[PDB]
DNA sequence: CCGACGGCGCATCAGC
DNA sequence: GCTGATGCGC
DNA sequence: GTCGG
């Protein structure tokens, strides 16, 4: 990309910050920054340059001008040369293995991915499913196989009951040629904002999906998230397709707008529009927007009947799901 | 200068 | 068991 | 780390 490396470089510092500094501000100021370089449309000159979008200030400008004169950044060379970071940036790529965890196992002697799949047991459930999947869950999935994934849960979804709404969500259905999971939204009208009508609307889906053997593992499951693994069926003397990660959830199905506009992203987007809400005087989360003013206090759910509506209240102009990756 | 940083689901734990 | 805090996740 | 109040 256009300034790839500059994004790259401040997106390893974000992680940095989440993982080892456990500094989640500066970790999305990080992100927030890469984010606005990633779509500025030109080759950046000077850290002067890139100081005028919003989200990049004085420190950062000041990384960008070392980056271009050298190719490099002190700051991160000496991060890279550090054992604890390097131990911790590692286990952190396990799903479940989160800061916290990755400093306590760095203290324990568990540091590489040998220690750990000698101490099974001192993982909890999900961790010990991301490691299983360690390899498996950094590999992308191309939009071929999501189509196919598509196919499979739409239909096994109809199967189970014709009036679930399955729409694949997150990168997918903002056009990506590559997504890194499957992000599916679901509604049943027995499920609504008013009442909950019929029981395990969520778990009779996640069993089908079992049944068929398309979803294999569960990382977490309630009543309205789920979060697993699945995989797509091979041909006969056909390698199998690598695990996959699934999330899937089940939103009222009058608040299908805010939940779309939710589970479409990117997170960065969310972030950047929730935050432009509060500025006018709104609140979104993924079943509504109510007004939010000077007092503080969250007023009523807003008339939403479309995902403009909602783009309306706090005006920005629409923005289709391909424009949103941010 | 300095307060605030989107909003929430599930797993795991400690206090009562 | 219930509740609220914390960790990790979307 | 960056921003607006
Ligand atoms: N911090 C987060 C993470 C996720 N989401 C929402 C928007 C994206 C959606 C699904 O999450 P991901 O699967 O992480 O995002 P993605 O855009 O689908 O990206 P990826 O292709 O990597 O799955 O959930 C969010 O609001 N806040
Ligand atoms: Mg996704
Ligand atoms: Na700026
Ligand atoms: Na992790
Ligand atoms: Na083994
Ligand atoms: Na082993
Ligand atoms: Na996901």
């Amino acid at each position: 990309t256009l300034n790839g490396g500059i994004t790259d470089m401040l997106t390893e510092l974000a992680n940095f910050e989440k993982n080892v500094s456990q500094a989640i501000h500066k970790y999305n100021a990080y992100r927030k920054a890469a984010s606005v370089i990633a779509k500025y449309p030109h080759k950046i000159k000077s850290g002067a340059e890139a100081k005028k979008l919003p989200g990049v200030g004085t420190k950062i400008a000041e990384k960008i001008d070392e980056f271009l004169a050298t190719g490099k950044l002190r700051k991160l060379e000496k991060i890279r040369q550090d054992d604890t970071s390097s131990s911790i940036n590692f286990l952190t790529r396990v799903s479940g293995i989160g800061p916290s965890a990755a400093r306590k196992f760095v203290d324990e002697g568990i540091k590489t991915l040998e220690d750990l799949r000698k101490n099974e047991d001192k993982l909890n459930h999900h961790q010990r499913i991301g490691l299983k999947y360690f390899g498996d869950f950094e590999k992308r999935i191309p939009r071929e196989e999501m189509l196919q994934m598509q196919d499979i849960v739409l239909n096994e979804v109809k199967k189970v009951d014709s009036e679930y709404i399955a729409t694949v969500c997150g990168s997918f259905r903002r056009g990506a040629e590559s997504s890194g999971d499957m992000d599916v939204l679901l509604t049943h009208p027995s499920f609504t904002s008013e009442s909950t009508k019929q029981p395990k609307l969520l778990h009779q889906v996640v069993e089908q999906l079992q049944k068929v053997h398309f979803i294999t593992d569960t990382l977490s499951k309630g009543e309205t998230k789920f979060m697993g693994v699945c995989q797509l069926p091979s041909k006969n003397d056909e390698k199998e397709y690598p695990h996959r990660r699934i999330d899937i959830r089940l939103i009222p199905k009058d608040q299908y707008y805010c939940g779309v506009l939710y589970f479409t992203g990117s997170d960065i987007f969310n972030k950047n529009m929730r935050a432009h809400a509060l500025e006018k005087g709104f609140t979104i989360n993924e079943y509504t927007i109510r007004p939010l003013g000077v007092t503080g206090v969250a007023g009523e759910p807003l008339p939403v009947d479309s995902e403009k509506d909602i783009f309306d209240y706090i005006q920005w102009k629409y923005r289709e799901p391909k424009d949103r990756s941010e």
